[PDB]
């Protein structure tokens, strides 16, 4: 059936928003935030940057991912310049240059912090080095996300029982689980890493079409079918046999993984897409639309262990659930779909957008009160979520108004 007319001036009108909040209000707030004496980019930032902050692997991977992007989007040179400074600073201060694979974090000057490898972060760092090569053409770059491909597979698979270990020791020798609550016993393996490394994985092999890649895609999305989403919601924390360890949702990991699986496996067989993925998928997403209208118009941050509702409104989740919505909509032309993320795009209009202090709150009430005791940016905000979200946005919504 057509698309409902009345949704073409929301969708032209939310379209101009994206564009804006990525060009004047997200990225010009980012580009103020270079660290002019160690390189690279604070932090931390609150009311304003702190200097002395340590600078994490996967917030300055964001940055790299972020600016690459926005100069193939539109090719300012200020933001190839700052993709150039995040990937410099990945390069020099967090990769390491004797054992290979990224540091977790380094010290303002770049001097190693933490040298434990997470897979988490050095999948991020794939993640971006594909997308600086695409924008820069810097060969070295491809280079060094090929070395840490190889790293992931060689040393960070388990090959008895698939999937990849958490993490490892610097020299790449001793995995290293994920740790949870004050006494219980740490997992081995979480579906959060297994699906950025999905997400690395997708634009590496959109980059390079090597089919390695492409296998390694496959094995992760039969983990994910059978492991970490064999039902509706995704797994949190898994033993290294996958047993399901400790309980809980992550409504925003949700939403994000049927978009993320949605492009490997369009990567993998083209469009359509196959029906079992249509109906593996659709149940996930049936299950987010009804928890946005459960919870009045804006997603909730987690459903811990016990039950009870981490009702926190935050950034990622909301972003998240607009690119997922607008996903759910191609996949099943079902136009609901849309009214969810226009809701969505709405709610993050009124209150995660902070005109006052810059760029987006950490998180607001289902009010819209903007949480206190956060930060503005640091080793878990950085520029990728919301920045990926208009990206997303702007392509999807134009592909919609232009054939739908």
């Amino acid at each position: 059936m057509p698309l409902p007319t009345t949704l073409r001036p929301t969708l032209r009108q939310i379209r101009s928003e994206l564009a804006a909040q990525l060009f004047d209000h997200i990225l010009p707030f980012w580009l103020g935030q270079q660290d002019p004496i160690h390189g690279g980019f604070y932090g931390s930032i609150t009311t304003g940057p702190d200097p002395t902050a340590p600078k994490g692997l996967v917030m300055t991977a964001r940055h790299l991912w972020t600016f690459s992007q926005a100069f193939l989007s539109r090719p300012n040179p200020a933001y190839l310049e700052a993709a150039g400074n995040a990937y410099r600073f990945l390069t020099h201060a967090l990769y390491d240059a004797t054992h290979r694979g990224f540091f977790w974090s380094v010290h303002p000057d770049g001097t190693p912090l933490s040298r434990v490898k997470k897979l988490y972060g050095n999948a991020f760092a794939v993640y971006a080095l594909a997308a600086y090569h695409t924008a820069s053409g810097d060969r070295e770059a491809l280079t060094l996300a090929w070395e840490t491909f190889d790293l992931l597979e060689d040393r960070g698979r388990d090959r008895r029982h698939g999937g990849y270990y958490e993490a490892f020791t610097e020299d790449w020798s001793t995995p290293l689980p994920e740790p949870l609550g004050e006494g219980e016993t740490p997992a081995p393996k979480t579906m959060n890493t297994h699906l950025h490394i999905l997400e690395a994985y997708s634009t590496l092999f959109r980059t390079t079409k090597e089919p390695r890649v492409r296998e390694a895609m496959e094995h992760l999305i039969l983990i994910f079918r059978t492991h970490i989403a064999p039902s509706s919601h995704l797994g949190l924390y898994f033993a290294e046999d996958w047993a399901p360890m400790g309980g809980g949702i992550s409504f925003g990991h949700d939403i994000e993984a049927t978009w993320l699986l949605t492009e490997s496996v369009e990567l993998l067989y083209g469009d359509p897409l196959p029906e079992w993925f249509l109906s593996w998928i659709r149940p996930v997403m049936e299950e987010t639309a009804r928890a946005l209208d459960t919870h009045g118009g804006s997603l909730p941050n987690e459903q811990r262990e016990d039950g009870s509702v981490d009702r926190a409104r935050v950034w990622w989740v909301q972003a998240e659930a607009f690119v997922g919505f607008l996903n759910a909509y191609s996949l099943f032309e079902e136009p609901r779909y849309l009214d969810h993320a226009c809701t969505v795009w709405r709610f993050i209009m009124d209150h995660l957008v902070d005109r006052e202090g810059g760029e987006w709150f950490w998180a607001v009430t289902p009010e819209g009160s903007p949480l206190a005791g956060y930060e503005k940016g640091g080793m878990w905000k950085a520029s990728y979520h919301n920045s990926r979200a208009c990206l997303e946005g702007m392509r999807r919504i134009d592909t919609i108004l232009e054939e739908e």
